[PDB]
């Protein structure tokens, strides 16, 4: 249930926000599509990280702990798109661009969430 997701995810995301500066809400969005607000996650990994991300699944002993390598994951092999982490748009599109996703309409999805989120 998205509302369900939203109240077990939000208080961490919007603290991940406070310490590091990422739009908890991309955060969210991300992390309600790769699991289907929730329902399908496998190992507490709430991104769909992999074991070899660091260009199958890695599983974490808690859904926060994926939240806390997916930033990791952004800030070591993305960050260019860390650098736009309070851009959801720009950000979303940088990520799809370097490749994080393969799927070709993976920034449109995200912001879909992200709106939804909102």
């Amino acid at each position: 249930m998205k509302e369900r997701f939203l109240e077990r995810f939000s208080e961490s995301a919007f603290l991940l926000e406070r310490l590091t500066g990422i739009d908890g809400k991309i955060l969210l969005a991300q992390s309600a599509l790769e699991t289907g607000w929730g329902r399908h996650t496998v190992g507490n990994n709430l991104f769909g990280i992999k074991k070899l991300s660091w260009l199958t699944f890695q599983s974490f002993v808690s859904p926060e702990n994926s939240m806390i390598a997916y930033l990791i994951l952004i800030k070591e092999c993305y960050n260019r798109a860390w650098e736009c982490r309070k851009e959801p748009e720009k950000y979303f599109r940088l990520l799809q661009r370097y490749g994080y996703a393969t799927d070709p309409m993976y920034a449109e999805k995200c912001l879909d969430v992200y709106n939804c989120v909102e």
